[PDB]
């Protein structure tokens, strides 16, 4: 096994070297009022990793409109990062606009728990979603052999943002939950008096005292979330390999 | 930080009490030739957790079709598990067919790293995908306030099983990857001589010696995986709260 | 073996989550001048535990008029406690009026030595009687398979309170002790001079210098204590399962 | 701040000196097929302790009826034990027939967690109920200033032997439980299957699948247990201090 | 294989419970300008111990005249101490006037190194002679089966006080030493120059420069010391068992 | 704050260098069936020590008749032990016939706990009475400024031998005990049944079940023990400095 | 400070991943009867490192005819190694024929002491000359900013091989030593008798008993060694950047 | 293994006895504004060491030209140092002008890691090149059996000083590098924006964005470096042996 940071913890404080310069995490983003998705890949010049940087690049504008920056990470040097981004721009025709951390020696990798038993040398495909207070909110660990679904990451951030602002919890598969649709959940009562009163109030749609919900999310916010999922389910009309 | 099992490690061998009886993990499933998805939730009788059990239960035939079992986990007793299952069946009309581990005390929870900074008492929403050899293949950690997207879990297992049987890596957003669509990736060469013998063969679609790919997946494999995504994107015909 | 707080110690200071809210022990009660009985049960939705919660609820007025609060504890969550209380109220017709601590993880269980060899996972049936100074006065550990006798717990607190107020020790089986009946005992002298003088005082009934007694409890105090035992001994004329 | 042995544990193996001679616990009783109650008291020639020794001796036959031996314990020597026994026989007119462990130095006291904060030198009033397998079944800790109710200890042993022989759990206040009277409880199901099967079977009176009960104990066993409480509640006809 | 305080050390500081009340040693006696003899016995209600308490009690006036208080010790409680004294006064007709420390648990016994290999549970027959500065001057350890000669304890304290007073050392068997009789010894010179000067002084009777003596003790002090030995040697005129 | 062997322990096994040669203790005596008294003194050529050596030598035959050997101990060398013995013989006219252990470095002294607070350099006046089984029976620790009463050491050895042979305990001040005089004590019963049995047996004189005695010591044995005390008490007829 | 393997020690046993496959050191080379020169550089796609690889490549047949192989090392992955070698071959026209170890994580780097204060993340320019017994013979540590003089490495290996074979020590600046030219040194006598005898024999040219020499090297061996130095000193007639 | 100081570390502060007096290192040279080359040899009156002292001595003016001081080191005492120097002057006709450290006991040796497996007793032939700020710039470890190429040491010093003054890295085999000749390398860009700006400037000869170079060294700098290598390659006119 191995040590990882935890949801609810401040993202580990660290200076990192990226192909855009040295930055301090989480401060660099907290200081701008931005969330960030830090993600890792095993090595530059690898095919699934290439597909993922292109997926994130295609979605960059969607992350930007949420107030979310992106930063990659692998054990390769900055020189390989820059060569790789050149290859991608020259061969795929897609410019990767976000920084990638170069972590030779695996110092950052160890701190984030990114070295798993699958490889002694190269990080798996971790994802850390960090809010504007610098706090880790969600963590995913995909393996070498399987690319991520980048639209799920946009759904996570959007849903966290809505839940944060509306003071609501987010049902499974939102905004298409099979029990309540685009509804969102009132955090359950934690006392008997609070539970009884929530019943008496009659304020919310109610399956039980612990299961109340309403529909506070704007149509634009629901439409935006469902858009990420529609895109994920849709096959591209033009594949990039072709040209 | 906290400590977790890791991708590529065998699932930690343990005897656990479930609401279906005591079983040994991963042996119980390994011995049937089955993969399993073990997931956790914080507490029985909480609303996001209930939406997720319903989502999994509804999608249960889809896991069964792939040869994958489901096993849940929380710090509640087997008695509360059974009561909660009774409630969901009576009130939502969905039967939960799969076992839930009862882990009062957090013994399992600690071995699987499920206790994060968000709560000293209740597990976050972890997911461990474990193959028929008992090896952890993917791990996701969602927080208290955000339900999982269950069709992604179905897409992850389907893709890993497909990659294993076809000896292929799976690109980002597969089967809808923006470079190669439903194409699958040949694991890159790791030696000069291997790299040149691959380029000489003319055997694969090739963007460079390290990015070769082909389309070995049956239409049935491709379309089943896309159906999970389509389902995730689609607004429910009728909400279960209604009835 | 395992470790337990001890009679005569201040109850371990701790913030606990209850289905009534977060409270501080023992301060929450000490601050009100109240005793409390904290008791534990293996798990909600278990049958012996349900019978004991009903028994405590039926005696709740007796505990209150003594100035004693009740607080239960199990490793179940607050949500399970509320659901369980709903079940008991709906099916038994008895409302459980006092809080139950939720201790998933066993942090409280461990501190109070409530996890025995009988179960990995669930507390036994421990009882801690804690006075208005925050001090542990008595501890009982019953096992999973055997429910407690709640009327003994009222006798213990009544007798301890009486003993404190009257500066007396309490004989076995009080108020029906076979030697001195409802008599209470003067704590025995601990020096030779004190022994000598107690005998020359002629103040008390006396079997030896170390065994003096008198009867300073009121009829009402004595009768209250006897009532708890008479109830224990009495078969209910109507059983709750009957109209359940 | 103190360690004690635990319910479900075998009684700590020890050789002890009593005023009846040296014996080995728990073996001395296990090899006779006997239960025992080991109880402690602060000091010989103390008044509450004297009342309790007299209550135990009056009930001595009731213990024998149940196949239960009594064994006391304090920090005093065997000489003081014998002298105290002589006093009680001569002044109360009650012969104390069972052994008392002499524990000067507090070696036994320490191993059973009998020294509490209330004194540093004398044990409190502990009670260990120990079955014929040598296993600890119940423990009570009364303080210096309060005598025990010896009838409850009889009811505990009786009820424990009954639950053992009939494979049942015993409700609160049994045989006068306010829900099921002298009914005894079937240990609840711990799987969903087992729960459904018990319900459908019509075998037991049933408040819910986890609360089944019946009346398997004989009138004789029921009336015996109720008699202990009836005695506890009776005002004695004649007080021993009088004669 | 045991630890004891030492001659010339301050008696261990400790608060002790006696049948006269709680006191602090050596302070309680130091603050009165009194020496004390602390002695121990295995258990109340034992026969050799009873004879020694009666001997002490008989010489109480002699000890008192030397400014020496007496204090006993055993592991029995205060309640036994008091019953044992009542017994001795009732059956032997001797009131024991001095305190006995109750040491159940052996805390004092351990500090004073009174638990030897003979027992396990009960102290040997220790004797600590402690001067009015709280300093240990002599220690005797007699075993279970042998009572002390209490007149030698009187001779010890008498001689030490006189030596302290007169600045003299005390020969073997004093006041009946075979070489110098009731003479007392001048502590020997410790330098060559001091040795020659004593030789040149003619001031003392002298066997060598290191063996000088004189007869500085009053006839009264000598006769008091010989009386203790005379009593020791004398056959009692009428035993106390005769009554 | 010092370590000692204990009564009931076998005397610490050791080879020691004496002015009689090297011997192994307690084996050297155990092998002869002899008891021994090991005593210590701070230093050769010191006055109280010299008086004690003369007292032992004068009682040497008393110890010999009891089957008890004597062995001394100080931090001085064998050469010093020999010169000191020459000095006593020459100037007091007493030959010291028993061995003295030479223990420079305090190896033996440390083992026997003879180094106390009174001197960091020299042993106090310890006494160890050791039986024919090598077992420590009594230990006395006298200080530098006070010589021993050698006759009490003879009383100890005699009384212990008699106790051992007669299976009796020995009262205070024996053979002149104020309660039972020259009587010896039966060790008390240690069970209730043994107690009742002994008190119904009319076998012994008896103050209580735990205080039974009889008179099994012979006149000669009692008179021997009395003689040691009588010698202790007697003002000597001729002082040895007078003819020194 | 840091720790390194030492001259005269067996090279650390380790399995390493190269862009030719996984191999064990030193065993892979020892098995083939080869010396090897292991050298490190900071990162692929760096300019000084690229010039050194081209210099070693130019000299590769010179190493081969000495029975010496070459193996490089950096913290980059094998994919970067292969891309960088493709770049060199395409742009500079030189194929790099020998393996490069990929050491992401710095595992080999830290065993060899290759991480110095100049960079926390990239190795310096270390060189380990290892003989056919697996024994380290010479070590050099050049910094980031300065390329090696590769002809000196060839001179070191040649001279060591010749010295081992002729049982001779090698003068400074050999084969052009200012005192003895292409002469080689007899290892000095270590005893007085050996010194006398060496003098007596008249076997060698001699400056002192400790400084004897002769000229056992073949003309070809001396010429080969001088050729390395002549090449070092000669300005190439055509520079590779030109084409 | 062994412990060494590291490139980029300040040379360990130490006081050392040499045959010119006691000095503090690196302070003695730092406070002169001087670089120094500290080198070691096994023992005085050994032949390879003697050749190397002669080689350094003859190149002494060349080190002085660069503002570099030389300092030797062996475990022999200063008396042996002065005697050995006298022997070299009388016999070979060369005055050794620079100090040698006397390190019997190996205090300095251990701190510099000069004691390798080849001998427990005598240093290897270490070389530390230390710049005028006292920083270690390069280290070499030659063995007992192989003399140094002293002209390489001069080339390293010159090239490092040149690099420092021109902000340039120095390619393999400089000034005769087969790709770029006497050109010097611009340290590669470490961010994407810098790499792009460099390409946009057209300021340098450019093989790629990470491989730019120019020719900023003076002819004097080039020809002096090349001279060291020419000298190394040149057969001496007259051997010093001939006399």
């Amino acid at each position: 096994p191995g040590s990882i940071p935890l949801i609810g913890e401040r993202f580990p404080e660290m200076e990192v070297t990226t192909d855009h310069g040295v930055i301090k995490l989480p401060d660099h983003y907290v200081s701008q009022g931005k969330w960030f998705v830090l993600f890792s890949h095993p090595a530059d010049f690898t095919p699934v990793s290439t597909t993922e940087f292109v997926s994130f690049a295609r979605r960059y504008e969607d992350f930007q409109r949420l107030g979310v920056d992106l930063i990659g990470l692998s054990v390769d040097s900055v020189f390989s990062h820059i060569k790789w981004k050149e290859w991608i721009e020259r061969h795929i025709g897609v410019r990767i606009p976000f920084p990638i951390i170069a972590d030779p020696q695996g110092t950052v990798a160890r701190r984030l728990g990114l070295l798993h038993a699958e490889s002694a040398t190269h990080t798996v495909r971790g994802v850390f979603i960090v809010d504007a207070r610098g706090v880790i909110r969600t963590m995913l660990y995909y393996p070498m052999e399987l690319g991520r679904l980048v639209d799920e990451i946009l759904r996570i951030v959007k849903a966290l943002k809505l839940g944060d602002s509306l003071k609501r919890a987010v049902p499974a598969d939102w905004p298409n939950n099979e029990i309540i649709g685009e509804g969102l959940i009132v955090p359950p009562p934690t006392t008997e008096d609070q539970a009884r009163a929530r019943m008496e109030s009659g304020q919310y749609r109610c399956l039980d005292w612990w299961f109340c919900w309403d529909t506070p999310a704007s149509r634009d916010d629901v439409e935006e979330a469902r858009r990420y999922l529609r895109r994920a389910a849709e096959k591209p009309a033009k594949l990039l390999y072709e040209e």
